[PDB]
């Protein structure tokens, strides 16, 4: 394996784009920098997790080699930054959410769902990677989260105050993709968590009573005043012209304060949206 350059580093460790010498296949080549996430876990846990939206272990040899996409979301939405196409929009999300499904099924949390781990192939395949951070259901009892700002983009309400962190978090992640791609902005940014509450707020609306609760009750937010709205902006409102409203209604879905109300994935394959995706 020739190495040809550094495709990233973060906080999970080194991924190069590598190509075998003999066969001229550029592979993504990952070691850290066992080491905290355990190789071996994601070894296994993409043994069970051969999907066509999840990214394929090629082979490994202490440490794991992948296959190459050349492109992830986050390019994607640099180069289209008013959005992607509303048909691309369905796309991506439909086989988004399908990894997710057969990562909960083996009941695995993903727990770092972002453009960045989304990669999109030449014939424009959606595949999921970076599952050092997960969590698997049973055992775990993990922290080994991915602490970085953009990260905390795609975090729950109640993940953000708090709470466990379940499948239903998985799906906040795919309802704040799935506004991105329809017009290429964060959906709820924020400098400071705290003032993605405010965010949040301004369009899903004040929190719920246990939430709202959580909050002063949490070492990270005394001394700092509520980010209150006084009059919120609904989803409907945020993409009015934007989105199909057949896919607003799974991403309103996906986006609800409450845990307990959020879609999880069978219900949103089954959703409407998707009818004739669901042939395709
Ligand atoms: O497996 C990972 N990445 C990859 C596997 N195959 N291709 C890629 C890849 O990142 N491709 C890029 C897409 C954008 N353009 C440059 C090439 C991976 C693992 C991590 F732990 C963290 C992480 F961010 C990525």
């Amino acid at each position: 394996f020739e190495i040809l350059g550094v495709v990233g580093e973060g906080a999970y460790g080194v991924v190069l784009k590598c190509r075998h010498k003999e066969t001229h296949e550029i592979v993504a080549i990952k070691k850290f920098k066992e080491v905290k996430e355990t190789t071996l876990r994601e070894l296994k846990m993409l043994r069970t997790l051969k999907q066509e939206n999840i990214v394929e272990l090629k082979e490994a040899f202490l440490y794991l080699v992948f296959e190459y996409v050349e492109k992830n979301m986050l390019e994607l939405l640099e180069e289209m930054p008013n959005g992607v196409p509303p048909e691309k929009v369905k796309s991506y999300i439909y086989q988004l959410i399908k990894a997710i499904h057969w990562c909960h099924k083996n009941d695995i949390v993903h727990r770092d769902i972002k453009p960045e781990n989304l990669l999109i192939s030449h014939n424009d395949v959606l595949k999921l990677c970076d599952f050092g951070f997960a969590r698997n259901l049973s055992e775990g009892n993990n922290a080994n989260y991915d602490e970085e700002v953009a990260t905390r983009w795609y975090r729950s309400p109640e993940l953000l105050l708090g709470a466990p962190y379940g499948k239903s978090v998985d799906m906040w992640s795919v309802g704040c993709i799935l506004g991105e791609l329809s017009d290429g902005q964060p959906l709820f940014p924020g400098e400071s968590e705290i003032d993605q509450l405010f965010t949040i707020q301004k369009v899903l609306g004040p929190l719920p009573s246990e939430q709202m609760k959580l909050f002063y009750s949490n070492p990270r937010f005394h001394g700092l005043r509520f980010p209150a709205v006084n009059h919120p902006q609904s989803l409907e409102r945020r993409y009015l012209g934007i989105l199909n409203s057949v896919l607003l209604d799974l991403m309103k879905n996906l986006l609800k304060l409450d845990p307990a109300d959020r879609y999880l994935t069978e219900q949103c394959l089954n959703h409407p949206t998707f009818q004739t995706q669901r042939l395709l």
